[PDB]
């Protein structure tokens, strides 16, 4: 799944893979009894420019301080960093059951430099093999994959590298999860009760951005939301699929209620998300739940060295 | 979903809780949290006839001995009671050329009374309840929120019947998962290679009847897969299909593997099943692992009283 704060992170685990992999001229990896041949590349640029679609846009100096990659790109996009991380989408409450309401605007949208398209954000894991088209496997995985490989062939400061980019993906992704409001689907429910209640927090149906309706928790904010006229107060979702805005009730979706993101629900939400992930998932949120659980209790697959019989290719094994 | 081994015991159920919820003039059960109004039975009878789709077909005099339900049932379909619980699919393996092979011919085909079809067994407790439009909970949930009412508020003596009924799902429902194969889909990865290992089973991708391939847990039975020419032993799927059956072919398919059901690895299987379900599953298998699991555990629902009066009413804690 693409996120542009956490993108780099990612690609570097996937470079302090293969720098492992090359050095040991390890060439195929068997993932689920198929083998993948590895690409090889020349250097960190060579890489860049394979598996990252921003890698020309943005034309970095990156170096072997992996530590750095991502801060790179952060000095580059600046207030867009913070801003992404921090975003959420419309939010719509439907409170008859026959019109939705904007009850609280999208973020601003973001310019990226280039203006860059979303999915040029995107690390492809698979383009480090030369024919991973028939991989099932999700990018997740496949970076749990590559971390994996790092964590059981690297040495002991390469570890202390892949944790500090593991952390780091971790404490992006998180923060998206609950500044986006996706985090309440994503956990159990009588967790996220929990939480609300510690932190004072309504739970609603509602729509994020074209998603469908799920549990979203707001901070109401001192409103009784069985109180208020929607229709007089906001515009329908059916109003802004054409030009029937009114200017007051689109101010009103910016002044009435939160989506909460600060440091104590983050920590309540961290302290429980990992052991307590909601089973039915799908799509860009299962990704994100499954590399937030992850990245934080990285428990990483076992990588088999196979027997070089002939003393010819090299390769491993995982899962 | 429907077993035409268990229907009754799940039945019975529903009506001792309706019996409860009747005795007491309950009307309105809130669940997650919507208010659903019950249907009011006069009787086993009239119940049996909106839930059960095969009530007409057996006529059976079933009376409040409900650990007596089942059993009528199994007497008057005798054989087939044994041969369903025991029973499996076809089984179709492809060992990696352009064709798929009947390694495992299917149990044969049982006829029901009145030749009834597998869905008229079927306990419909969602007819229980006069507005269920909207209720989105599934055939276990809801056996499970019944059980719950009967152990939260029925006598000693229908507790007691409930706990019979319970064992009696869970016994024919495991034993039906493990003789399908079913299992191993139903069940963790790692869980799963324990209990091969530990029954010498040989794990491969196959397709049991029309579903689509899974991992599937075969007795080989000392059988070296990778030996065998599956060409000049097997029927193909497709000859198969279009009855163009090599009589030998065939009863190799009887003779060469089996789906192991014996009691060692109904055991092994009983002790790790409920604790390590595969997260990932959905449908008919989804619900026959949530009812095995249920009827394990037996950790029932909260039922309150919300009542108040002068409509009394009860609310599933869930």
């Amino acid at each position: 799944s693409m996120n542009p704060t956490t993108c780099l992170n990612e690609g570097a685990i996937g470079y302090m893979a293969i720098d492992i992999l090359q050095s040991q001229n390890i060439e195929t990896i068997t993932i689920n009894d198929n083998e993948y041949k590895l690409n090889k590349f020349n250097n960190i640029k060579d890489y860049i420019s394979k598996v990252w679609g921003a890698a020309s846009v943005y034309n970095l100096d990156l170096g072997n301080d992996y530590t750095k990659w991502q801060s790179s790109l952060d000095n580059v996009e600046t207030d867009n960093i913070k801003n992404y991380i921090n975003g959420h989408d419309n939010v719509y409450y439907n409170p008859g059951g026959k019109n939705k309401y904007l009850i609280i605007e999208a973020s601003k949208e973001l310019k990226w430099k280039g203006n860059l398209n979303n999915n040029k954000f995107n690390v492809n894991l698979k383009s480090i093999f030369s024919n991973a088209e028939n991989l099932k496997v999700g990018h997740s995985d496949l970076l749990k994959l590559f971390s994996s490989i790092v964590n059981s062939k690297g040495s002991d400061n390469q570890k202390k590298v892949l944790n500090s980019l593991l952390d780091n993906i971790n404490d992006r992704r998180l923060k998206k999860l609950v500044s986006t409001g996706q985090w309440t689907e994503a956990i159990s429910d009588s967790v996220a009760n929990e939480i609300a209640k510690n932190n004072k927090l309504t739970s609603i149906k509602a729509q994020l951005g074209s998603q469908k309706t799920q549990n979203v928790m707001i901070d109401a904010n001192g409103h009784d939301l069985l109180k208020i006229d929607y229709d007089k107060t906001f515009v329908t979702a059916n109003d802004l699929k054409n030009k029937i805005i009114d200017k007051n009730k689109l101010e009103n979706a910016k002044n009435y209620f939160k989506i909460q993101n600060n440091d104590k629900i983050l920590e309540d939400i961290k302290s429980k998300f990992s052991k307590n992930i909601n089973e039915n998932i799908k799509g860009s949120i299962r990704d994100h739940a499954k590399l937030i659980e992850f990245t934080e209790n990285k428990k990483f697959n076992t990588i088999n060295d196979n027997s070089n019989s002939d003393s010819k290719i090299k390769s491993i094994t995982c899962k």
